[PDB]
């Protein structure tokens, strides 16, 4: 089986309002390349997470702060600059206060878009107007 804690306390940063919720492929050795991952967003509080379709576990694979997070496109069209291989095509990355910088891509072009501006939101950044 797999399970962190037993499970008794109440949600908290999986206890904010979805704002965006769907399947992404997050980029990560081992594995064939890119694997798809069920990603939710929620805000309030602002927090992304990803749980593992191929596994059967309610709690999420990972998870990082969006508060103190980034979220960008990459322009670079098929490779972004530096990434094994090759990749897809309208990718965008995600420049954490670690600036780590996650790459993950979305079902569609539009999805992308969506899927960046509304991390945006969470994180401190355009989007006000």
């Amino acid at each position: 089986g797999s399970s962190g804690s037993s499970g008794s306390l109440s949600t908290v940063e999986l206890s904010g309002t979805v704002v965006k919720q769907g399947y992404l492929a997050k980029q990560g050795h081992k594995r064939k390349n890119w694997k798809v991952r069920r990603f939710v967003l929620r805000k309030d509080p602002a927090f992304l997470h990803y749980y593992d379709p191929s596994k059967e576990e309610n709690r999420p694979v990972g998870g990082f702060s969006l508060r103190g997070s980034l979220v960008s496109a990459l322009e670079d069209n098929g490779v972004p600059t530096g990434v094994k291989g090759n990749v897809q095509g309208n990718l965008f990355k995600v420049i954490t206060k670690d600036d780590t910088h996650y790459y993950i891509q979305a079902s569609s072009k539009a999805e992308r878009a969506e899927w960046i501006e509304a991390i945006k939101k969470l994180t401190s950044g355009p989007s006000s107007g």
